[PDB]
């Protein structure tokens, strides 16, 4: 039975209101609704892995997990198996996934992360759920983010709390973030950002909406104009957005947008708004393509519209030679040529640099750099041929062009990470010197560059 080398993935996310769901769920799985979904005739084909989030959840973990197996059961005839459930607060994730898979999954980890500070903490945050499929590494949050139209900033602070707390995937990556951990991480969630127009324009925006004219609300969308200005979910994805606002309707119809300020909202007004979203990121030149992403049209119980997203991702197998695992190929080298790191920061420490892969037996520690002052300003700092060459596992060029290395440069006064990046190993050629880029982050926020040349000898 081969090992496969693509998978699917559903992701849900729902905000249920703190009511329980209607009796029949099946339209999510199927991703039927508005927006970009589903053919039809996929409708027996079981997804690999389900991943669901809600938010306002009020089931019991065994109650939810019922339904969602007995759903899925009822639409592929199979039995999924659990792979992690977890819960903060009304906030929670399960991933589910095919029997076949069930030796093909390992290191699985669970984390939360609380987002508020004292009148703030209480009921916003994250769950996450990370693990081993094969040979990639997979992560996935569900957050639910402060709310409120004029709190976006508050929503951003959010999310780089999650992406720094948030304890998922392999501890040696200590320099790394959730950000940088995984092959493929999926974030979703009613993120809460909203339609950022004026209260007066409630009647108009509901008119755009049933003439189904999304470009002048999405022109608004917070987390879109956020993003455009890099103030929140630096180099992540997301799918064009062709569904209406998920939020906030008045239940058991999806035929009235209930917006108006109540008691009941604290008296601020809902904006018809796309709280509810999935975004990805994944290693450079992996596949990742999204097949849907919509929202469904009859399940009412909620003031949310459940929202779907599914993806190819690319997977690789476990790879084992004569040699690797428990020992170098010497047949392998990676060689990083004439790099340096332009920084933002202002410190004048001396810098080094870690490579991290699962390429590698364990992490390696270069020489310090050569700073030097850039023209516009910036530290610049030089490694020149000074870089330890690195010697992967395994050498045959079908499993190392499928790897990638993670950097760190770190402080040699502190061994503070002043920036991430990744470089793929997927060359246009090897024994060939070739031009290689990434950008740094911290806390996921840009903090310079990292550029140079490659050269990879592999068996071949
Ligand atoms: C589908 C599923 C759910 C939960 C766990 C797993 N698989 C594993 O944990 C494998 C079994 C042998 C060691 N690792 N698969």
């Amino acid at each position: 039975q081969p090992e496969p080398d693509m998978i699917t993935i559903f992701i849900g996310t729902w905000n249920m209101g703190n009511a329980p769901p209607p009796k029949k769920i099946t339209s999510w799985f199927l991703s039927k609704g508005q927006g970009k979904t589903r053919d039809d005739s996929a409708d027996y084909i079981p997804h690999d892995i389900y991943v669901i989030g809600t938010q306002e959840d009020p089931l019991s973990e065994k109650e939810w997990l019922e339904i969602l197996k007995h759903s899925l059961q009822e639409i592929t005839s199979v039995t999924f198996k659990t792979v992690a459930i977890h819960t903060l607060w009304n906030i929670r994730i399960v991933v589910l996934a095919k029997p076949e898979h069930e030796n093909r999954i390992s290191h699985i980890c669970t984390d939360n992360v609380k987002t508020g500070i004292a009148n703030t903490l209480g009921n916003k945050g994250a769950v996450g759920v990370s693990f081993m499929f094969n040979g990639t590494s997979l992560g996935f949050v569900n957050s639910h983010l402060t709310s409120g139209s004029e709190k976006k900033l508050r929503r951003n602070q959010n999310y780089m709390n999650i992406l720094r707390f948030l304890a998922l995937g392999d501890k040696k990556l200590s320099p790394f973030n959730i950000t940088h951990r995984f092959t493929h991480l999926f974030w979703f969630g009613d993120l809460n950002y909203r339609v950022d127009l004026p209260t007066w324009e409630a009647e108009t925006i509901i008119q755009k909406i049933k003439q189904q004219q999304y470009a002048d609300l999405l022109s608004h969308d917070q987390l879109l104009t956020e993003r455009r200005e890099q103030k929140v979910f630096l180099h992540f994805e997301e799918e064009e957005i062709t569904f209406a606002p998920t939020y906030r309707f008045e239940r058991l119809t999806r035929d009235k947008y209930a917006y108006t300020k109540q008691k009941a909202t604290g008296m601020k007004y809902n904006l018809p708004s796309w709280c509810d979203r999935v975004l990805w990121k994944s290693y450079p030149l992996v596949h990742v393509v999204c097949q849907s992403y919509g929202s469904t049209s009859d399940i009412m119980t909620s003031d949310h519209s459940p929202v779907f997203a599914t993806f190819e991702a690319g997977v690789t197998s476990q790879f084992v030679s004569k040699n690797g695992p428990g020992t170098v190929d010497s047949q392998g080298q990676i060689e990083f040529l004439r790099c340096y790191a332009t920084l933002k920061t202002k410190s004048q420490t001396k810098f080094y640099l870690e490579f991290h892969s699962s390429c590698l037996e364990s992490f390696v520690k270069s020489q310090e750099g050569e700073n030097e002052e850039g023209s516009e300003g910036e530290l610049v700092v030089k490694f020149g041929e000074t870089l330890p060459k690195l010697k992967p596992i395994i050498s045959d060029p079908e499993y190392l062009l499928d790897q990638h290395i993670l950097i760190s440069i770190k402080s040699s006064d502190s061994d503070e990470s002043y920036g991430e990046g990744c470089i793929a190993l997927r060359l246009e050629a090897t024994e060939t010197q070739l031009p290689i880029y990434t950008p740094l982050t911290h806390h996921g926020e840009l903090t310079g560059h990292f550029q140079g040349e490659i050269k990879l000898q592999t068996s071949q």
